[PDB]
């Protein structure tokens, strides 16, 4: 469809060395098949040579017929060797696009806003990445392996048997080729329904041994192991059965296609005879016909899984450019400026209503104001949406109607990049690389330096922690690493938001693990980085009592800003820690 | 090794049509081969044939050369048929042979004691029949599909090139096969490096892509995204580098291939050429040779993956007949006789010790006696040995010393398989088929009719729940199926034990589910199916509320038989019923 001119008229032709190995590979495509057909010319130059009279004119090879044989013997060789230099030379030029493809695709990926990312299965992108660019590999892989130099063969031997023989060798060598093609096409699509049903079959056999060796105790209890063995036997019955169908079918397959060859062949063959004796050709003519006609023959083996596989290659392709396609709804403001990084940080919300999937909103025409250069906490119930303020003021999502300030400018306004570089954010369930505890330090500002590593991990009180693991910061950590609490992940997300050093901050339920002392620790260091910094901190907590202690509180029930305060004032509200 | 002969020489060799198509198979061989080296006589007959005066004394075709022109076609034809034909009749022959060992196999399993299936991870079992099957499979597909014929046409060729051209023909074409076949077992044992090389790299920039589409939310909290394709660059720079290293040695093994095949048939032109100007030879006996060669060249394609696979085959070969060469530890006595069903049943224990790994035992010289027709249970604290009353008693273990007696002979003097009809079984965790509920309660006694499964189904109360089943008595139950409470699972256990109508009967935690109104219920219907019909029930439970209106006690004290009575003289233990 179009699919194949997307991919082949834009990666393979980017540069000079790129386009000089794509003609490299055209040139040794071409220069292969020129000397493919150049092997029977020279074959039937030694039989023509050598058909003289022996004991008269016959002096000695290679005064008589050595150059032909050296030639012969080289154009096979090279026949060969530039298949094989032109299948390295493409390799390589099919590699180097997959890779663009698939690093612009994941490009686009994680420029994607959130929303995307929540509405996919995770996983299943990159298993869109990898079936797309097997398909890109499969489609140009056996467009220039193999169907190309097929179809330049047989043009090529179609054109030498019509210029030295008549239209009538090229008639029968196309048709031969339309017959084996089609034979080869209908009878693999026909083979696919025996070999599933055999590999059904081997599954539910293996799948009544496992069932019956399960149940052992339950076959002996009953005395049932003789009507085991009895349908063990039956589904083992069952499944050479199916076996029978798959190699007989195989070998019908195998044997069709010889068939038609071969009548091909000797339907030349009484030609080329009829020819011989009319004293047109010459008995080496015989040879030159069968060869040409061979040795296309020999290059056939992709035809069997050529058919399904483009199909699926060319939806494999469809997929990963449709993900190309995807646009972002999150559009940055042209000419935007960055900007109030030196002002005094204040975040001022005016009237924005928000909701995932809009018909029910979350927060209700909110209107809160962070001062500038103050630690200011907002906390309501679990649920009432304080975990939905991050992605609504790191601009992850859009609000539906409002506005937002930072330092008296809309952050619709500002550059996006500006934006997320000033604000700083410490999660709730602070994900892990599967990478060194020092990636998943230095993630926060990856120019930094070893010993800012260092002053960071000493600045959150975890370096005595990672000296006492076994490899040091070194430490393989993560899923498939050394498995640690959730409040160490939460000191290593405050090491991070040390080491970006951003002007605003955020802890959005910093402290939600477990043990109450561990989260104690954690607020009372997060209280040390954010004091004489004028580092203007946001909290978000369900827990009140753990941020008691803020410069100021605001409230948020249901969606409205209801009043502001201090601790006692404030604490009169349910969800007391009087049960703690 | 031994494990060829242990396979070829039994299973292909047992009856008079496996061995009519062995003979069969091997007559399709040689026959395939012979034809396969008349093509190229029949093609040089052609060429000697029409290689006459044309104006003189060429009549025409079908009179000059016309019989070997249909004979080289035929020829042709027959010589892939008859390795078609072959194929398919030793492709039955084997999955024949393959489904006898892997049927004897199974029951030889299933005749194994219970300590080896305790003794293996379960489910590996079947992969060692699998695998093992699957070995005998390419063993046997690869010698005879392959190697035999291979090495039949090798010699068939070098002996014919002796006869009609010299030794010189026969030590060229015999040089090549093993030029050929050392360099192509060398390099392909060289190329797996690259091949796992590339895999390994492939996976690496996967899980790359994965593990920065997981961390979506903190990469962007952190603005590291040129990063993160800086990181998925590298690694698929490093997979292409390594498949770059794949096509390259595939290019080398092609061609390399080629240039030995291509450089003897080059010498051989060359020595059929100084044959020719000699005198001796004729130019039809230059394509002889040439086609001879070169159809040499054509199936072997098999030897790049023989070489590994018939070494893993071995091994999963010697797998499976190591498993089939397992003995039992229990040993049937000889000339044992089935006796004592219709005496009185009752069991009677005398001073046997038993112990899994019998350094420490589980019962201490216990000696305990169950009376005839009378209803007992035996109780314990939860780990003291109960359970292993079934294994003793119904002999999938043997005490270590003392004896057992069932009316007053030995249980390892009666047949055991009489022994297993006498015995009934309602076990811990009544484990599920995944098939139907009719097969689950028809497993009891498989030669049991429908409306007896009906009669039995009705008889343990379940006719009302498996008619409120979907499809009726027919559901699809199991792992794979409907899922089910345990207690009736249970009341299916209790349905099989009166499909089976043994003599005497064991409800081993019977009653071990969680709601007690459903196992009060158990209770009461196993009451009415133990009463007025004789049945010697043994009962363990350690729940001695639930089997507290016994007609005999006995108790189990860390191995000892310590005191017998009723239900409130021996209610004055531990663990009582108020707590509940």
């Amino acid at each position: 469809a179009i699919i194949k001119q997307m991919s082949r008229y834009l990666w393979p032709k980017d540069s000079w060395s790129d386009k000089a190995r794509v003609l490299l590979a055209l040139s040794l495509l071409v220069g292969g098949k020129v000397l493919n057909v150049h092997v029977p010319f020279y074959f039937r130059e030694i039989i023509d040579r050598l058909n003289i009279d022996v004991a008269a004119v016959g002096g000695t090879v290679s005064a008589v017929a050595g150059a032909v044989i050296f030639a012969y013997g080289a154009s096979r060789i090279g026949a060969v060797v530039s298949q094989e230099l032109r299948n390295a030379v493409f390799s390589s030029v099919a590699q180097k696009a997959i890779r663009r493809v698939a690093t612009q695709t994941f490009g686009h990926l994680l420029n994607l806003d959130l929303s995307f990312h929540l509405s996919k299965q995770t996983g299943g992108l990159t298993r869109a990445i990898d079936r797309g660019t097997k398909g890109i590999s499969y489609l140009l892989t056996s467009m220039v392996f193999h169907i190309v130099p097929t179809a330049l063969e047989i043009g090529m031997v179609c054109g030498i048997l019509t210029y030295q023989f008549g239209w009538e060798f090229a008639a029968i060598t196309a048709a031969t080729m339309a017959a084996y093609t089609a034979f080869t096409i209908t009878t693999t699509a026909w083979r696919t329904k025996f070999r599933r049903q055999a590999n059904a079959a081997d599954n539910a056999a293996s799948t009544v041994a496992v069932d019956s060796l399960i149940n052992y105790e339950a076959v002996k209890y009953f005395n049932n192991e003789a009507y085991e063995i009895a349908r063990y036997d039956k589904a083992l019955q069952a499944y050479e059965r199916s076996s029978i169908k798959v190699a007989t079918s195989l070998a019908f397959l195998n044997s069709g296609q010889n068939i038609i060859f071969s009548s091909a062949l000797t339907l030349m063959m009484w030609l080329g005879a009829r020819g011989v004796l009319a004293g047109d050709l010459s008995v080496g003519d015989l040879v030159l016909i069968n060869q040409l006609v061979f040795q296309l023959s020999v290059p056939l083996n992709f035809l069997g899984s050529v058919y399904r596989e483009l199909r699926q290659s060319l939806l494999d392709m469809e997929t990963l450019f449709d993900l190309q396609k995807v646009n972002v709804t999150i559009r940055e403001a042209p000419n935007a400026k960055p900007l109030a990084l030196p002002k005094g940080g204040e975040i001022r919300f005016e009237n924005v209503t928000f909701g995932y999937y809009p018909d029910r909103p979350i927060l209700r025409n909110l209107s809160l104001t962070i001062p500038a250069g103050k630690k200011v906490a907002v906390v309501g119930p679990s649920g009432c949406g304080k975990s939905t303020l991050l992605r609504l003021l790191f601009r992850s999502y859009d609000p539906q109607q409002g506005k937002i300030f930072i330092d008296d400018q809309d952050i619709k306004s500002v550059t996006l990049e500006s934006l997320r570089k000033s604000i700083g954010v410490v999660p709730q369930d602070t994900p892990l690389f599967n990478d060194t505890v020092e990636l998943n330090i230095r993630y926060g500002n990856v120019n930094a330096t070893q010993e800012q590593v260092i002053a960071a991990a000493q600045k959150a009180h975890i370096h005595e922690k990672i000296i006492s693991w076994p490899h040091g910061y070194q430490t393989r950590v993560g899923e498939r690493g050394l498995m640690i609490s959730g409040g160490e992940k939460q000191r290593l997300a405050v090491s991070r938001l040390i080491l970006k050093d951003p002007p605003l901050l955020f802890f959005d339920e910093a402290t939600s693990a477990l043990d109450t002392h561990t989260e104690q620790a954690l607020m009372a260091n997060i209280n040390e980085v954010v004091k004489e910094k004028k580092r203007t901190a946001l909290f978000v907590a369900h827990r009140l009592r753990t941020i008691y202690d803020a410069d100021l509180i605001i409230v948020l029930k249901e969606g409205v800003v209801v009043e502001q305060g201090s601790h006692r004032e404030l604490m009169e509200r349910d969800g007391v820690y009087a049960e703690l």
